[PDB]
């Protein structure tokens, strides 16, 4: 079985693209080496292709089908509901790819009867014909980086007509928000905020007598996902306790568009056809990490891992267990490797077990130290600041449909990179545009969120704790990652920041209101006399429930 099978045919733009970082009057004020910063286009579509196209081979033992049993018996216990037409339409994001049968996203969002009639169509064709392949696009990603030691090439998004999106939601929004947590208990990441990731790290770390730990790297995760993987999903959704209506959609969207299909480019030309993961269906951030978590469990008990604790996160994995000493625990790795590889998860990187918990990097993030005011240890989640100031060379030139610079502030507010940096030069932005309280689009865990710029203190303080205003004393492992990323790509020195930052604080300062607020704390770290620095009021007013309880990468959702 063929994860792909290519007709020869390209996976075309359906726009040009740029590769080289666009320069504009603000760029030098990030970085000075620009010729490090470039975005992936079509035109490396085919390394992709060759990278991403393999036989799979599967063996599945004992273990396997008894953590199946498992996770099937806890499936069971969820009750998933159909979500309405205009509740999915709802979910759609302003700007989702429109549809090829006369309608966008916005028309979608308004309820027209041009796109709901369409919609419904859609919906009874799934309940009627449950064999007939559903037609999909192929693109080429258009995504920023940093040339790194050892230029990548684009990654390739598959996904069907608008259509079909909210006909996905109807039927499984309910279903991929609520059974991950319930199947997979604490080891569910993305029912957790950056800090209660860590919290989860630290307290399984401290529960074992020698801790040990490591990340899987999964080569190719979605080409290795095979129509044995996408069947066994849908046994587990059909546990739920679920409408008839909804049974039939999804054993319809499992057999007509999960399992496979035909791949068409932006020209409407075939290009070959799919037997793995689809990386832009609803139930992509799901399936995976149910696959993830399945087979790694399974794996643990194949290596006679001691008590593993698991934490997945799609197709991200790290495992944390007892210790059994240097040479013992290699040999165990290498057993789990095995079994992940019999199960069709060869890693890409080998991995290796590590026994300080801020060298293991999972959703390329690690747990770090530093201090608040009082001198206390606060435990919080950064990460490698390469690829986010990457992005945000790009986006301080280009206006984006994803900001990534405000989605990296709240997940890595407490972090020296996104304070020093990140805060300091788009919040100079914003004041010299006065858009301070312009809106902007952002993903958390790949939902989209609309979020305000002046409600960050609050956002800050509710996720991260007041601590996230005063973290000083940052660990010389993290003080050295950010020095050398600054000097890759050319970046101003603190000196430089700290002037600028006093500089955006006292024009906060002068605004009041919100601004002030944000002039007063995300700023506090400038100043030489440090300030007050106490709970703030309206921070309780915005609905912050609903942000981290899933993941729905690829999956075309928007949160508002
Ligand atoms: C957000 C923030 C908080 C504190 C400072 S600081 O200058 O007081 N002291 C500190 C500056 C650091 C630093 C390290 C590497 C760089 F390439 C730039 C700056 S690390 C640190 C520390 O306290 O451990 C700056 C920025």
């Amino acid at each position: 079985s063929m994860s792909y099978t290519w007709t020869g045919a390209l996976i075309t733009p359906c726009a040009a693209e740029e590769s080289k970082l666009p320069i504009n009057a603000l760029s030098n004020s990030l970085l000075r080496h620009h010729n490090m910063v470039y975005a992936t286009t079509s035109r490396s579509a085919g390394l992709r292709q060759k990278k991403v196209t393999f036989d799979r081979l599967q063996v599945l033992d004992d273990h396997y089908r008894d953590v199946l049993k498992e996770m099937k018996a806890k499936a069971s216990t969820v009750k998933a509901k159909l979500l309405s037409v205009e509740e999915a339409c709802k979910l759609t994001p302003p700007h989702s790819a429109k549809s090829k049968f006369g309608y966008g996203a916005k028309d979608v969002r308004n309820l027209s009867s041009k796109a709901v009639n369409h919609i419904h169509s859609v919906w009874k064709d799934l309940l009627e014909d449950t064999v007939t392949p559903i037609d999909t696009t192929i693109m080429a990603k258009n995504e920023v980086f940093c040339v790194q030691p050892e230029r990548k090439p684009a990654r390739l998004i598959v996904f069907p007509d608008l259509g079909v999106r909210v006909c996905e939601k109807m039927a499984l929004y309910d279903v991929v928000s609520t059974l991950p947590q319930v199947v997979m208990g604490s080891s569910y990441g993305f029912q957790y905020s950056p800090g209660q990731r860590v919290e989860f790290l630290v307290n399984t770390w401290k529960s074992k007598k020698n801790p040990m730990g490591f990340s899987y790297d999964t080569r190719c995760f979605d080409s290795t996902v095979t129509e044995n993987d996408i069947r066994v999903e849908e046994s587990i959704y059909q546990c739920c306790d679920l409408a008839p209506e909804a049974r039939q959609a999804i054993k319809s969207l499992t057999e007509r568009l999960y399992i496979g299909g035909p791949l068409t480019n932006s020209k409407g030309q075939n290009c070959g056809y799919r037997r793995c993961r689809a990386s832009g269906v609803l139930t992509t951030s799901c399936g995976n990490t149910l696959t993830c978590y399945l087979k790694a469990s399974a794996a643990c008990r194949a290596a006679k891992l001691q008590d593993c604790t698991m934490l997945v996160n799609g197709d991200d994995l790290v495992v944390i267990c007892e210790s059994a000493g240097t040479q013992e625990d290699a040999a165990s790795l290498r057993v789990f490797t095995e079994a992940m590889t019999r199960y069709s998860a060869p890693p890409g990187d080998p991995p290796q077990p590590e026994y300080d918990l801020e060298l293991i990097t999972s959703c390329s993030s690690n747990v770090s130290v530093a201090h608040d005011a009082s001198g206390k240890r606060v435990y919080y989640l950064t990460r490698d600041p390469t690829t986010p100031l990457a992005r945000a060379a790009w986006e301080t030139a280009r206006h984006t449909p994803v900001n990534s610079w405000l989605g990296n502030i709240i997940m890595y507010a407490p972090t020296l990179w996104a304070r020093m940096i990140l805060m300091t030069h788009f919040f100079s932005i914003l004041l010299a545009q006065e858009q301070l309280e312009k809106a902007l689009d952002c993903q958390i865990y790949g939902a989209c969120y609309s979020i305000e710029p002046l409600d960050l203190p609050q956002i800050i303080e509710r996720l991260h704790g007041l601590s996230a205003f005063s973290l000083h004393s940052y660990s010389p492992g993290e003080i050295n990652r950010v020095a050398s990323c600054l000097r890759k790509l050319g970046v101003p020195p603190l000196r430089v920041w700290r002037h600028r930052a006093r500089s955006v604080r006292a024009r906060l300062l002068s605004q009041g209101g919100r601004a002030a607020t944000c002039g007063k704390y995300l700023f506090n770290w400038a100043v030489k006399t440090k300030l007050k620095l106490t709970p703030i009021p309206a921070a309780s007013q915005l609905d912050l429930s609903g942000w981290f309880v899933a993941g729905y990468s690829g999956g075309d959702i928007y949160h508002s």
